């Protein structure tokens, strides 16, 4: 229909004599802490279930097909699992037996304290060569060397190929434990607002920049070359320049096969992402070819005839639980959290998405106390810090499944593939194991196809996803992090530092004021010049603000005060002898701020009160209720600065103005 | 007065159907390249004004209040320039014979090349560390150790002499060059703007521990306890409990003798600011307690018959100016830089803590290259980085001063101190003129009475004053600044991260809608709520906006869908066998306080529209003005049934509009 209102003008004093306020409710500290503090078997009933989510799904299952569909679900995330973990135990630097373990544990522990129902708990790229980066700077490879075997010219100094995998294995399961230890505290403490603060192209970058490098370190892999484990500034670039150097210490077998490989998993991979209409199930490319490598490789010696590289160092057993080496949480707390953080978003991300889709809730205090307990569990048993990957949860996903009783299905495929099983895969050429981990990468590197998307968007929201995929590439991957964060935080104060200020003006005959850089036939009032400030006023924009208003109102309050000064003792010497002109009042439109920050209505009244030397008035217009009780407090109302001169609407203040102008010439 | 704005309820759709735009202006530098400063010689004038601060203020001076009182100000200055040149220059491993020319040559380039009040140009205890050990890094003590007289044992290595001291204010005198042409070039791309980061609670929280720093400095001094070098982390720390630990060498006529002058000086001190209508100049007592501490000394030898502690080394005559050495500029280029950046810090820090008592606020562009060519000028003479002392400009302010001609006249004393005053202030006791500026530190140290005043004020910024004072302890002033400047922007966007959202309601018979947690008496429409986030909604409070919505409207609208399907799949099952929600319709979100969205904050805000359109329940808008609206059309929010007809332009016309819809 239509809109008509009528009602006197209550600028800021009208109001408040006729409204009785809301007084404030009691805070009582002692009688708060003291209600809050739940005794009763309701809420303990209520803590005790959602801190142990496993008494929820299981008592309400559908076992009568949720049984065969967790078995089949289960058989497939376990090979696809043990596959995905004995290939990322190259990223930790350790065995291949302990992704296996990493693989196992991992999904025991979640399956107690977990709340998600399709997370395949297991390791993750990222996360697998950030640990092994800070292995491989917290312990070098020239670090181990012993010097035996009657060199020719000096002592033999050559590889330390063994006890060197237990200093490795005992510094992941320590970093594993910090980083549990980091998560629980980042749960429990319900600080879980940190995590926000990743923002969507922020991660997306670091993904691209952790894609690449992984794709370099497997591509090390494949070549089997030496390198010098190059870390911390330009740690990427300088490891692919000494791999572009050292091509001709290649294998030409390796690299064929790798190659072959690759092709053959990506045209598969894509062949049935694409053509998903015709078959339902997602062929397990990866098993498939890791089973004809296996049997290729043992028909030949492809170890002594083609000096391949194969893994040939499984045990095939368990081992007791090990007391970690405490002592190194000084020099891997900053490493530990970036990896706990990236986790849980990775975690978060992966929930979220596989949540949506089925339409079911996921809290994330409770994820990250449950990723914290597998992450303890996990240093008791080296282990490495567990994550969900984007490929393995998808393929439990497309399977088919419903509760973790799959995953814990998928723990048993590991656990024969650990107990007994295991040897047949020693002649397994470790370029196969480096290939799908590239093969995965498409999904992270087509994520570089946003940036002309983002581009035509908010182009500070890309400026960010280039400043962190860069970033991440030239002081290494944990620093890169922490610059993108810091640079996000930065925009966003640069943000509300420039604000977006123009020439709001009015409609003719109408109460809504709109922007008069952007309409035509818009009318001005005669003489008042009207000026809205978004982004609150703090410390860092109020010159923006002073700025602003000597550009809007044409002149300066200061040097047009101070010329007329200078005019006024030229007019007391002659008579002892013998700019503002437009400009009639100022409604600033602060109608989207938030905060004041004090040092900020300090200079709002300096303001105030030099305008009013010039005989300009400057009024408020839509000053918001919690804005004026914090300008109260902070003294601003004096004798003089009473409350007419604040408004409630803009059109109000323009209304008073008028009145004014015909009341009093 | 009412007012008849009698108008059809307008959305964001029809009221662009009947009005016109205007065509944005691209602006591109191709062709305005050159409108900046082409031919007109208005703009040419007045750069030329801004970049001369002398044409401002010396024509325009009152004589009046200006002659006595700047003098008596400077020669309180001057002094403290001397003494503070006099034992920085010790501290920098450089001979004592430049500290005078730190204080003489700046300010003369500076009287005439920046605009800042209050401030004397010289050498500062923190700055003067740095130089020090950067010295004493890439040269080495012992330059040649000529192995000569004859010792006990082995060959004498007697330290050499002569050449290296030499080359100590060669490589000092370097880097002061260099620092000089460093800040000279931040001034050229004109990036002033980092001055605006420096909050009143910042630099008042900034200038309390140097303050306390400056006055521990000035206590190992006054009681001559010999302590060790301690910069970085708990530097202050350490310098305190070695005092405390080393106070048994402590010289007990030095000791009574700062005691009983600290006293005097501010008991008169306060005596002049009480009868200062009788007494219309205040009465220099720096002057007064300098020439009878030198009398009560020339006359009683405190130094060789009661081990006091005095001078006696003042040198004299000017010298004439050196070359530096262009190829060992490379080497302090990696560590001048930092230098560089802490000594503007403390350079305008000193200039903002003031600034608060007159409204002189400076600015930065103008400041760094003042600075900049002073150190510039500073060089080729063998002299120090122009920095400003914390002590010296808290004499300067405090004792009177008008202008910045206090310096100027200050350094005549020392200029005349240098070439026919040498002998006079020979057995000065070095401790009436170190304790005098902990008298006139009082101006400082009473700004610790603004706690429960910006307490009652404002919660955030009294936590950030605090906090740059016990870090600027611990980490040292020069990681305190750094490390409040990052805390200082955490408290922004945190303010910004978690608004005061509120519910708002109507008032009876008028269109005003005001916080409902605030008033009584108010008046909510039925089935329609309103929600005013106050904030930006950016990828920080993306789930706190969430958590805004399904907390003011009671339920989730997360779980009471998957409900609805669970109960929607449980009658299903039962026909085949055999046979929580609010009231609320819908919610206006009154997101007018927005100034700017990203591409985080546009698809989540998709996703709840999506979400509640599951349910039943509508969700509309409020004023976007000019920007928040354009940028979300320009982010893909309009695909095929999310149309501008849910937004509307003031939140009345919203509440209208569900109201005869129904
Ligand atoms: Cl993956």
């Amino acid at each position: 229909c239509s809109y008509t209102v009528s009602r006197p003008v209550y600028s800021e004093l009208a109001f408040q004599q006729q409204r009785e306020r809301r007084l404030p409710e009691r805070r009582t500290l002692r009688d708060s802490l003291a209600r809050s503090c739940s005794c009763s078997r309701k809420r303990a009933f209520g803590v005790v279930k959602t801190l142990l989510p496993i008494l929820d799904w299981l008592p309400k299952y559908r076992v009568k097909e949720w049984l065969l569909s967790d078995i089949i679900s289960g058989v497939s995330t376990g090979l696809v699992g043990t596959l995905q973990g004995m290939a990322y135990a190259l990223l930790a630097a350790v065995p291949v037996q302990f992704g296996l373990y990493s693989a196992f544990f991992p999904i025991l522990t979640y399956f107690v304290f977990g709340t998600s129902r399709h997370i395949s708990v297991g390791p993750f790229p990222v996360v697998s060569l950030m640990v092994g980066s800070v292995v491989l700077s917290m312990a070098p490879d020239d670090h181990f060397l012993v010097p035996s075997g009657n060199g020719s010219a000096l002592n033999s100094t050559t590889l330390d190929t063994g006890t060197r995998d237990a200093a490795r294995v005992l510094l992941a399961s320590t970093l594993t434990l910090l980083v549990g230890i980091i998560q629980l505290v980042f749960g429990g403490l319900q600080i879980g607002f940190i995590v926000r603060y990743l923002a969507d192209p922020l991660v997306g970058g670091f993904t691209t920049a952790a894609a690449f490098q992984v794709l370099v370190s497997q591509l090390k892999i494949v070549l089997n070359v030496s390198t010098k484990n190059y870390n911390g500034i330009l740690s990427i670039i300088y490891t692919l320049i000494e791999i572009f150097q050292n091509i001709g210490d290649t294998n030409i077998a390796d690299f064929i096969a790798g190659l072959l490989t690759i092709i053959v998993c990506m045209a598969v991979k894509e062949l049935n992402d694409r053509f998903k209409h015709r078959i339902p199930v997602p062929i397990p490319i990866e098993v498939i070819v890791t089973i004809i490598a296996t049997a290729i490789s043992y028909g030949a010696n492809l170890e002594k005839n083609y000096n391949a590289g194969i893994v040939k160092s499984i045990p095939s057993g368990f081992l007791p639980p090990v007391l970690p080496s405490v002592g190194l949480f000084s020099d891997m707390l900053a490493a530990s959290f970036s990896i706990a953080v990236v986790a849980y978003a990775i975690a978060v991300s992966v929930g979220k998405v596989y949540a949506t889709k089925h339409d079911y809730v996921i809290d994330g205090n409770q994820e990250f106390i449950a990723f914290g307990i597998s992450n303890v569990f996990s240093g008791f048993f080296s282990c490495f810090v567990a994550t969900t990957a984007l490929s393995r949860t998808a393929v439990q996903e497309s399977t088919g499944g419903k509760t973790q009783v799959a995953g814990l299905i998928s723990a048993v495929i590991v656990m024969v593939a650990i107990v007994a099983l295991g040897r047949l895969l020693e002649p397994l050429q470790k370029s196969v194991l480096a290939a799908v981990v590239i093969a995965n990468l498409k999904g992270m590197f087509m994520q570089v196809c946003d940036v002309p998307r983002l581009w035509k968007q908010n182009k500070t929201d890309a400026v960010i996803w280039v400043f962190t995929c860069i970033m991440s590439i030239i002081l290494g991957l944990d620093l890169g992090l922490l610059a993108g964060l810091l640079f996000a935080l930065l925009t966003v104060v640069l943000r509300v530092q420039f604000p977006s200020w123009n020439g709001l003006g009015s409609v003719p005959s109408t109460d809504i004021y709109k922007s008069i850089t952007h309409y035509k036939n818009l009318e001005e009032p005669e003489g008042v010049k009207i000026l809205r400030f978004s982004s609150p006023i703090f410390y860092g924009n109020v010159d923006g603000f002073k700025k602003c208003i000597n550009s809007t109102v044409g002149f300066d309050a200061i040097r047009v005060y101070n010329k007329r000064l200078k005019a006024l003792r030229r007019i007391q010497k002659l008579i002892k002898k013998g700019p503002k002109v437009p400009i009639h009042s100022l409604v600033l439109d602060c109608g989207a701020v938030s905060f004041l920050d004090v040092v900020g209505v300090r200079s709002l009244r300096m303001i105030v009160k030099e305008f009013q030397r010039i005989d300009v008035n400057v009024y408020f217009a839509l000053l918001q209720d919690d804005v004026l009780e914090k300008m109260e407090q902070c003294g601003f109302f004096d004798d003089n600065i009473r409350k007419d001169r604040f408004f409630l609407t803009v059109h109000d203040a323009i209304l008073h103005l008028q009145n004014q102008v015909k009341s009093r010439e």
